[PDB]
């Protein structure tokens, strides 16, 4: 699909089962999710953006469906404001900018 | 142009007659810059990210090339970590995301 800017790009996302609004995010290094259960292992991290650093735990490998594409990544899981598809998922489903 | 999210898409813009590096940030609502002196009234602002709220300055009206692209709109100043495009700017030059 072509996705305008004209409003937040917010999408449905597929992941540990669950649906999920999340915002497609250029500026977004990483994926980061609020807190939610994800299967596996996990190491903690600090991840910073306007207005300083929050606390997130870090799951590899995970499953993810980003609009119907399907593809696998680290996700992030904490007290983010919103849902955050971020540059590490986006490649993976051919996600561009265009102008 | 087309621009793929392997690295940070960080793009040369030109504003008060200067070169600096932004970055283009479909999970910005808002254009942010660094700290730097621009002419005319400003209002006062406050924006949200990842870490909380921060005060910036906001000037409308303000002339801004990105890539070359010119542009007339709203910029806001402060305490970002980096500079950032957001979609009030990445509409004007015709900036969509595709995949
Ligand atoms: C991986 C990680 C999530 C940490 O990356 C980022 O935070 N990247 C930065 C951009 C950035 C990149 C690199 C360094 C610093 C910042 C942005 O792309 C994040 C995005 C996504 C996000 C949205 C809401 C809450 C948290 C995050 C972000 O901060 N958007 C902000 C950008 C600033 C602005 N005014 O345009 C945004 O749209 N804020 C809006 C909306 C808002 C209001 C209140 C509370 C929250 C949001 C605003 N006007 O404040």
């Amino acid at each position: 699909p072509q996705i305008t800017l004209w409003q937040r790009p917010l999408v449905t996302i597929k992941i540990g089962g669950q649906l999920k609004e999340a915002l497609l995010d250029t500026g977004a290094d990483d994926t980061v999710l609020e807190e939610m259960n994800l299967p596996g292992r996990w190491k903690p991290k600090m991840i910073g953006g306007i207005g300083g650093f929050i606390k997130v735990r870090q799951y590899d490998q995970i499953l993810i469906e980003i609009c119907g594409h399907k593809a696998i990544g680290t996700v992030l899981v904490g007290p983010t404001p919103v849902n955050i598809i971020g540059r590490n998922l986006l490649t993976q489903i051919g996600c561009t900018l265009n102008f």
